[PDB]
């Protein structure tokens, strides 16, 4: 997950 | 999940 | 996860 | 994880 | 993990 | 938010 | 947020 | 945030 | 944040 | 942060 990702200012969470 | 993602300011969550 | 990633100011978390 | 990564000011955490 | 990494001012942690 | 919380297995998200 | 919290197996996220 | 917390196996994230 | 905390096996992150 | 903490096997990170 989170695969290209330009800009992240938030949360990207895989559980 | 979250696969290209330009800009994230929120939440992207996989449980 | 987190694979190209330009800019990260937030959280990217894999559990 | 965290594989190209331009700039990191946040958290990138793999557990 | 953490493999090219331009600039790190945050945390990159593998457990 | 999320104030007593017994058990959380889902998502509780405040933006 | 997240104030008593017994058990957390999910996500509790404040942005 | 995260103030009593018995057991955490997930994510508790404040941005 | 993270103030009593019994047991942590996950992530507790303040940014 | 991280103030009583019984047992930590994960990540507790303040940025």
């Amino acid at each position: 997950f989170a695969e290209x990702v330009g800009s992240n200012k938030g949360a990207i969470i895989g559980l």
